[PDB]
């Protein structure tokens, strides 16, 4: 059962595809294992790189692959580099930029939380036959969290397990249970741009939106707010043009529809003020003079629309 | 005529392209024949892994092409991996994300039916060469459907089929029925977003449409609507940048046309009843009171659609 | 002179770019020649896939390069083969996915009239040495019109040529005439969403335009062509941002600009009625009843632009 | 000094980047030199194909590389052909797509003249090594002008020169100057969407906006042009969602501007001449009848942008 | 320790991203080593071309990998070339065209002073194995500054030094140190079409906001905010449809801000001028008046952003 150890060095993780549910990870992977003792020329390690390595395989040198589990296609892969040891000892080193899976949840946007997740797992070599010994992630990360667009909260989180498979070969002893490294990376979305440039404005637009009743005439009430309906529309084009597609809604969209809850229960409100009457005019002094009431009821529909 | 096993697991279907009628499918497969015996190491299996599958084949080992028929483009093949037995028997392993087509019919959008289909057929041997056993799919997904945009129903539809080809090689006999692996995966769209965001709004707009007529004056009933012809454009806009491009006319669109009728139906009317009279300003306090006329009878429109 | 036997199968044509004139076809070349006899295993055809062929081509098999004279890059190849027969001919099949090149005019979009070309030539060898026996091209389609962009109007449509190159090498005797094989595809755009989502919603615009003149007082009649004016630059940012980008205006084009002429000749006329007197508010009775002169004089001016 | 001839062969231009100032090219490169004659299979001459070329240098035929100096990236190589004759001379045939660079000024947009360019280069060999005889080139063009987006002019400059560097390897006596050739093609941008779809309509926009002081009250003449400039903005929004992306003020961007200005200057008159009063109301007659005062004066100020 | 010395040419630096903190590079590398003295053809320098690399490295030619450390992804490598001289030195050159990642600050958009760096370290030899002599870099870059969408201002940074890295193999003595060549390339933005197309007119905006002091009545002076408010978020979102996309505010997103707010003030200034009174209507002829009040009192927020 060949021990195998591991080393990822993480370099820089972006581009998250919110509707695939997808993020590039660009980095290292280091592979060592010990294998028969060899003779290198002089008796320092031997180095082999990219082009050579095939050619040392086609030799029968065995240089097992390792997958990617939760690796959307096939990732582009730089620089590889066998380092041969006299003692036996093989290290592989390759640079990789990989596109990842994992299940991100971003309902509650633009303050998601969201974690990066890696999973190592040999293709061939069941737990028996390749065995991840150890396994330490390096997250070369610092600094300047005000200028990227996510903030790594923890260090790299590490788990080496046993993933065991119901439906695989005519194989029935044990082989079915091969050893999988899960990397996982804490982050937090940098919510400031979302804050000063969504919510704040749509705050005032729907703030703004109680104000149609501190208008004297009716006809003036009821026209101003399909200008204020209009607004809500332009506002959610906006919205929904600039923030990121996703199939469900978020913070803000619930804000949205609450805006346009809020209008179209106004213009309800102020027709019936109006026509609703025992003489003609009689727009209930004290209805119409809800400027206070729905603000307020607001705040407790806002309340409650987090809750 | 050699008997092969298939086995498909699916990982990931996504990104969904409705124009082209196209959609990403990330999954193994597993392709398994009995051969002569090979005196294999030891008497456990010989692995080989990616590169040494073609210098294998140079030396005569007879690995079939498996065409992936509704397949758009080529796929990139993840890890390659063949396990040849002593006894004879050979695995074929690939890890594999592809395009796929299929006929999609998005029309009654965001109420989807669609199914993903995937069809496997040897390239070059047929039925009488190369003849598919079985084949079982493995979809190894669950849980957390209101996360993800599509809804899996079923477990897997399969079908092995004979498919006769009528302009072929130069061969008249019988070499023309090659043998076809086809699975299929029922979903329904996620139509919680498009709903609350689209459907619902879009809605109070219309809704909120017909309240012109509680306007007192002629000028103040008239005016108002442009606002709301406007409003409804503005609307339309938001509608076709967000939601998936295509070559026909859904539901939303259709309520988008509706609205367009609705306020262009308020205007004639509007016009009608200041200038049909036997005065001038004689506005029929029937017809301007078609304030329950055809906000209901926009509700036989709504059920003509559903008709 | 090799004669040489061609067949095309059409899977899918899509993707059409109107900027670049570019349609992507997917499909199969098949190439049959017969070369001198040879010795294959027993007397069974001999079938070389994909990463063999080139074996065959380093041991002296002639197989020529044909080359697809309008496409554009070159094309995606999926599964390739080479069926050798003992009795001397050959047959080499492809799969192919291309992004083809062909003089398109979109004026009369949404009712455009185009057809999709493929030509193919020998890329090496001259009509003496290598000539295009004849050709057959199976459109595998059918059904489903109205759920597809386009309507197949022909089968297929074909012509062996001689290609003249009056400048090449310094070579003098006859050596310039390679032959090509063109196929065409006519094709209909179904223009029923355009009609429906395009075409009537402006309709309804440029009518209720005109709507403008049933309005009493002058403020009216000028401050609320402000709004219609608006709305029609609100249409033009619609259509243009979903609509297909060509270097010319299409006939919904059009529309827009006689939208936005229709409201710039009604301010003239506005203005003109209310200024144009014999006291001050003369505003002439004929003029300002033009409520019917220019709603037909639009569908004069309208009608003319069609001869 | 080997004498190389080159033949280049445009058959289409498309794809013009105007932020990275790009361009697509998609032709054929043909060139001839004379080596050491040969002795050809009969006694006509070679012909060699793609995957048999590198197969051929490896037996040591000398085919230099000849480098796209202003290629983006590394072009797409289709089909490669070397044509070897028995009396010396061998001749390469390649077709090619490629993305090539040149400054590009867009300043008189949508009136550019512009200029596509190629420039060849051999990669290692200098001018006493390798010399470009000579070159024709070759643009297989004609016809249909107003279907195209580029109306290409002239016919192709061309010039082959020595290029210079001053620093390269530790090499001193002469071996610095490259022979390069450069091929010019000249061509002008379609201005007619531009100019019916975007010209006019903003012109009647901005000649409309001037039609707000036939407005009769002070309220009416203010807030009239609340909304002629949200037209602007609704229209500078159409303009730049569609046109091409660029870091400097188009003739259009240009035209907005003035829009802008034109409608901000009537607000600052308006309420001057308001205010401006010997009572309250005392509009200045004249200045109110700055009706042709400004409309001309814009003309004036319009043809200043000619200067 | 092999002393190697580097030059890098800069032709292009274009395609920056925004988000991915990415720019686009196209160049050539030169790196010079002496080796071991050869026999070469003749005696004149041996020259070798992209192909032929290979071949020499299997026949044992050290050509040593060296990475592009800030490289996203593996970038499009051109032309190679070995140059072998007889006195045993070897210069490898190579074209180039990368994606480069540096942290990007665009805070102060769009008024940006950005760098474009390039990091250049041997993948697989410690400094103690390969020592980077010096580098020379050519910007062969002058002119035309008011074409391109970056001016760039120095003649580029060097700093060749020495990088530990502390986690390796069970390796104490002192391989640890690989030597990294960091090249900097200083660059400010283009405003022109910022400062002329957004910065202006929003300012425009901004001003003729304040003209709402100006109504006399109250409803006027109210209402016509809404069109104002309406205005602002028009143009926020022509702002964000156009603009660069960032995870923070920038001096243009403040400016948007900075109006929603003014019109705001108005909003409550407006209401309570009307509703805080000693008598029912005395909307304070005073702050009513404050028509210059905030116009300066804005002008004071606005300084503040400088210091």
């Amino acid at each position: 059962p060949v021990d195998v150890s591991v080393s990822i060095f993480i370099n820089k993780i972006y581009g998250v595809n919110t509707l695939e549910q997808t993020y590039k990870v660009d980095g290292y992977i280091v592979a060592q294992w010990t294998g028969k003792p060899r003779k290198t020329p002089g008796d320092k390690p031997l180095i082999v790189e990219n082009t050579q390595i095939e050619r040392w395989i086609n030799n029968g040198l065995w240089v097992p692959a390792l997958e990617f589990i939760n690796v959307v296609g096939s990732p582009d892969t730089g620089n590889k580099r066998l380092m041969l040891f006299p003692d036996g000892r093989v290290i592989y080193n390759a640079r990789f930029l990989g596109s990842f899976s994992n299940d991100m949840d971003f309902r509650l946007f633009p303050f998601d939380r969201q974690q990066f997740v890696l999973e190592l797992e040999p293709f061939s070599y069941n737990n028996q036959q390749l065995r991840f010994s150890d396994i330490q992630v390096y997250t070369e990360n610092i600094d300047n969290e005000e200028i990227d667009e996510w903030w790594i909260r923890g260090k790299a989180s590490t788990h080496i397990s046993d993933i065991r498979y119901d439906h695989l070969s005519s194989v029935q002893p044990n082989q079915n249970e091969f050893s999988r490294i899960t990397v996982r990376i804490d982050a937090v979305r940098n919510p400031s741009y979302y804050l000063w440039s969504f919510i704040l404005p749509l705050g005032l637009i729907i703030a703004a939106s109680w104000s149609v009743f501190w208008l004297e005439s009716f006809s003036e009430r009821l026209q101003t707010s399909f200008t204020l309906m209009l607004t809500v529309v332009a506002y959610a084009f906006y919205t929904s043009n600039i923030l990121p597609r996703l199939p469900y809604t978020t913070v803000i969209d619930q804000m949205i529809i609450a805006g346009y809850g809020s209008i179209f229960a106004a213009i309800l409100l102020i027709i019936f003020a109006h026509h609703r009457q025992a003489n003609g005019v009689e727009d209930d002094l004290l209805i119409q003079r809800c400027r206070l009431a729905f603000p307020l009821g607001f705040l407790a529909i806002g309340c409650v629309l987090v809750i």
